[PDB]
């Protein structure tokens, strides 16, 4: 509309409903010129970290992750009260924007606002560019209202030949100026909607029952089985007979099953003691990217993390494995630290019911026929894919975990549910791309058709909100004892948690998963 | 609308008609950017003043107090004409908003117009956050029409749980950016329209009979009481006969009566006079705290100020005691003063007639029961809680002071008039919160996750509108003799009195209460 | 309920201490009484109690 | 908490009297009336509009 | 009870000769009688308690 | 405070043990238990306060 | 039952009945080993907040 | 119930399960019980032997 007239305004909120929840947050953010109005292509050859691509001018919103959208107390009544999770439909809105002027004169810098110049958006709704906002990278909005938030970069990558980076003729460019964009003033505002696929709700609880201990416990089965093939009780001795019975009550090992648990692949343990651990250096040619378990693409090594869904250490346990994902807190400073006191440890021990653990096996398997003359011989199954008849459960999802990811295109996928959380989707929620559309400086007064180098310095400011509606599964079970629920526990506090600090900083101290309720299997 | 066009104009009047009467009052606002732009939380562990809560960037507008809404002349026309007042209705406008960025660069402040830059408005009609403004404190706006007011910093506090500042699990945390709020450029305008529940009108004359006298002085009651045990005029000597008689016109004291008089808890004694009091150190092992009367949450002292109704001496007597609330002129300098002089004495004294003395006690009781052998002995009532038959007034309403208080949020709660005075409410008029948007400063051209820690300096101005519809009772009464009036006794002045002075400043050197005219019980 | 206690009085003269009826000791002294402004009130009959 | 229920950033426009003699000692020092507004910090000292 | 008594302290009662109304109490009002007042006015104020 | 000090007497305060409600209280009812009585009868008379 | 459902602008997290009991030989709020069902705590209704 | 480790202590996560806690129809020797079910849609067994 106009200068003096704001195009939006602030709405953040949670409406609950029975069977509903809608959220919405709005941020302020600020746009910065990137790569000077430039599109760079971009690489290294590093051995397994060879990567090239293409960095843009342009920008995106990603609001992908879970505490965008949530407090922690609206996190609180979802996983508390609820068995499932789902987004049914997403809105977003770019409002309020303001186009600055830097100029810089005597060596301090001045700013105004310059009111005939756009910015652009597109959402991309057809997913004709990499897909790049399920990464689980840094540029989310930040958590807490109050904070302004840099608009991440954008950039996406190729593929990779070898160890080499150089690019062969399959390698693609992709130009975003070549998208219809919306060309927006001060007065202008954006607006998009989507709706979300039919997805499977998300399971919010732990299971109340044992994958092996199905059965009734007070009742035989009509089966029978081989008990031994000898008296006594040492191997290699007494008389040989064979001794069948029944399978009784009390012996639930011997039990036969419709179910088998999970797949698995091992996964090496590591402790939070350091004179636990054998000594591994980070690089060389024995480093730790050698010893974790990896998969190899096209000679490269890709440390497989977090991986299929297995159980895993609790988050105070001493022993971890690239199979929990790890936040981190304050306390570190320069993104490293050699405590683990300083990160926030996430555990799946609640699958440990219908989940192999993940440093341990998948069980043990015969290796050879015995007869009389040959002994019993058996190997350790460390990876086990899946076989019909398993079951297994998904990781959870956290307050500081992805939403979403997009499902890759291609001809085949197996459970397409994302390995670091969240819900896959064939059509995620769509990429919102936002740059500063170039103002050339004073040019020279004769022509030459080079292209203009010289621009004017500038940002843009504005506010962002975005809008999703959940679908909720009640609670409804016959349990009569209490549930466990999500409190807060912390006690007395010099400053309490999830709230700002003296200096005013908002830090999140804990990691919270979903699964507080229990369901039986 | 548009930058060059007003959003609203001024408006301030006062529309009489009998039964009713509409204030309406115009005040320009300027509003800081507070805490640079966070949220901090604040305490000191210190004994009875321990407290823990947080500082908000937010700001909030107060008209709470009675000199904002009346002139000292349509105060006067209120208190002379009308036994009682409540407010009807009110409706508030923010408008003409301005926003301004100012640089520093060669050592000099300058200022200009941000004409795209927003400011944040929303009205709390829920109740959902601490409601401060009935806390008898600073930020409502000036008396005087011509005045410019800074708007106040919102602030709140938590539960303390003993001496010692540290939270506990029970403090809540309030994000004010978590409210859906209204964002508004130079050419929009807030409003915000509100009913007041249903109160009792405020009393605002004063008794022209006493409890203990409403009978008729030339009867004799019917009623016979014991007039004493023993002849002649001494204690402990005489004849011992129970001598009865009729309770006998002329002696009024032993009257029997239907109704009792209010309340009362016992309250320390001052002289203005230095030479007359004792002398009691500021802070110690004995303080002033310490002989006040005083209550006593959760381990700390609270000085007992005002209290429960109770008459207390004249404006102008020597004594004094916490029961009067007390108001400053211009004349003390650096919030401290030797001299009672200065400061605005307010008196209850009016309720002389149905409240006990703040300082002398209820009554007298007997503490045992005499017999031939044993004496009679008296004990002094210094507090006595409410019995049935009790009939009490409440503290008067002063044109410097609050208008109403919220009604904490509780189970129980007993006869709910504020102490400081005036008008209880369980729904009070919202409070109004307004920031400043922030907008960043030039930003780095690399992307970082990091927080914007860099503003642009801005503030903003304005003008608001309030205007309260009030309902009130006219005075009818049949006595003969002239009423005791509000008026100027001042006489002959160097600088007339509610009036601005020589250099520009104006100040209120008296307090007025609104019981003037008089009703007989 | 609430209770302000009340002097209590014997019908046997011999029984009651002896009280004059007016003086700097006198019987209204002695009875539960309240004070409005500095004057005494018999408080007669108060609040509803149990009596004999 | 009942008697922190105001906003702890502002004074009261109200005034008490904060001392009858100057020093830290009972019953020594000079005689002085010393009256003082009630400051932020001091939240024992706030008049208040209810009570426990 | 006055005290909080300990291993070294005795405890101690004192009377409660005056108590007012606390939440839950419950009483009964004074009878009529036939040479008694029908009725009384409420003095006009504006607060009384259990007008009785 | 028990008493009016002046220049030639000392401040001295008591405890209240008990105080009775008084206008401007506000206070919180007890809190119901899971084996905890759900309801209790008013009784019937002709005056209650705050019958919780 | 009528139930009023709690809606607050808190931003942190309530206070909440859970199960903290740990690891337990026989777990509580069911039958023991005998079939004899007791409550080993005392549960009240007050866990979530409200501002005054 | 869920089985943590190779000790049978239960944790919190350990569910029980009163029946009596269930709308159930009361017969005595005259009444009768009913119910019906439909099964999902599944793929038929196969019944056969592959000949090749
Ligand atoms: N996250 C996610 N996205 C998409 N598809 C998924 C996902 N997780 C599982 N699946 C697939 C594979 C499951 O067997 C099936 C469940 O469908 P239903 O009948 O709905 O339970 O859907
Ligand atoms: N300030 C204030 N706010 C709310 N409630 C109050 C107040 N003062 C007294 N009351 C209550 C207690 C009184 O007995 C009653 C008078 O109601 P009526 O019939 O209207 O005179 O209302």
């Amino acid at each position: 509309d106009g200068v003096g007239n704001a195009s939006g305004d602030w709405h953040c909120d949670s409406t609950w409903s029975e069977g509903r929840v809608t959220t919405t947050s709005t941020r302020t953010w600020v746009l910065p010129t990137y790569n000077n109005h430039l599109y760079l292509r971009i690489g290294t050859t590093a051995n397994s970290n060879t990567y090239n691509g293409f960095s843009t001018p342009w920008g995106y919103f990603d609001f992908n992750r879970f505490h965008c959208h949530f407090s922690p107390r609206d996190w609180q009544r979802l996983i508390n009260n609820n068995w499932g999770l789902r987004p049914k439909s997403m809105r977003v809105k770019i409002f309020n924007i303001q186009v600055k002027e830097v100029t810089t004169s005597n060596g301090e810098t001045t700013v105004a606002n310059n009111l005939t110049s756009t910015v652009q958006i597109f959402a991309d709704s057809t997913y004709e560019l990499p897909y790049v906002m399920d990464a689980g990278q840094e540029g989310s909005f930040p958590p807490f209202p109050n904070d302004v938030f840099m608009v991440p970069q954008y950039g996406y990558c190729g593929v990779v030949t070898g160890k080499n980076q150089n690019q062969t003729d399959r390698n693609a460019f992709y130009c975003l100026e070549y998208f219809p964009s919306q060309m927006l003033r001060t007065g202008n505002n954006f607006e998009v909607s989507y709706q979300f696929e039919k997805v499977p709700f998300h399971s919010m609880y732990a299971h109340s029952q044992s994958l092996d201990r199905m059965m009734n416990p007070l009742l035989d089965q009509y089966l029978w089985h081989l008990q031994s093939t000898t008296t006594g009780n040492s191997l290699n001795q007494g008389t040989a007979t064979t001794t069948y019975g029944k399978i009784t009550t009390g012996d639930f090992a011997y039990y036969r099953k419709n179910w088998l648990p999970g797949a698995c692949i091992k996964q090496q343990k590591f402790s939070k003691n350091a004179n636990q651990n054998y000594k591994i250096p980070a690089s060389g040619g024995d480093a730790l990217l050698k010893y974790d378990t990896h998969t190899t693409l096209n000679g490269r090594w890709s440390n497989m993390a977090p991986g299929p869904p297995m159980a895993t250490a609790g988050a105070g346990d001493s022993d971890f494995s690239n199979s929990q994902l790890i936040f981190a807190g304050p306390n570190p400073s320069g993104n490293t630290t050699t405590s683990s006191n300083n990160l926030l440890f996430t555990s799946e021990e609640e699958i440990a019911t219908t989940n192999p653990r993940d440093t341990d096996m998948f069980g043990q398997i015969a290796d050879n026929n015995q007869n009389a003359t040959t002994a019993p011989h058996i190997a350790n199954l460390d990876a086990m894919g899946i076989v019909p008849g398993m079951v297994w459960q998904n990781r959870d999802i956290y307050y500081q975990g992805p939403i979403w990811a997009k499902v890759p295109h291609t001809d085949g996928h197996f459970h397409p549910s994302p390995l670091m959380g969240g819900f896959g989707l064939k059509h995620p929620p769509p990429q919102i791309f936002i740059k500063n559309t170039p103002v050339p400086a004073n040019p020279n007064t004769t022509f030459s058709a080079a292209r203009i180098n010289s621009f004017l310095t500038q940002y843009s400011t504005g506010q962002v909100a975005v809008q999703i509606d959940w679908e909720i599964q009640k609670e409804h079970s016959k349990r009569w004892n209490p549930e466990v629920q999500f409190t807060s526990n912390y006690g007395t506090q010099n400053s309490m948690l999830w709230a700002p600090d003296n200096a005013g900083n908002y830090h999140e101290l804990r990691a919270i998963g979903s699964r507080f309720l229990t369901h039986h299997l």
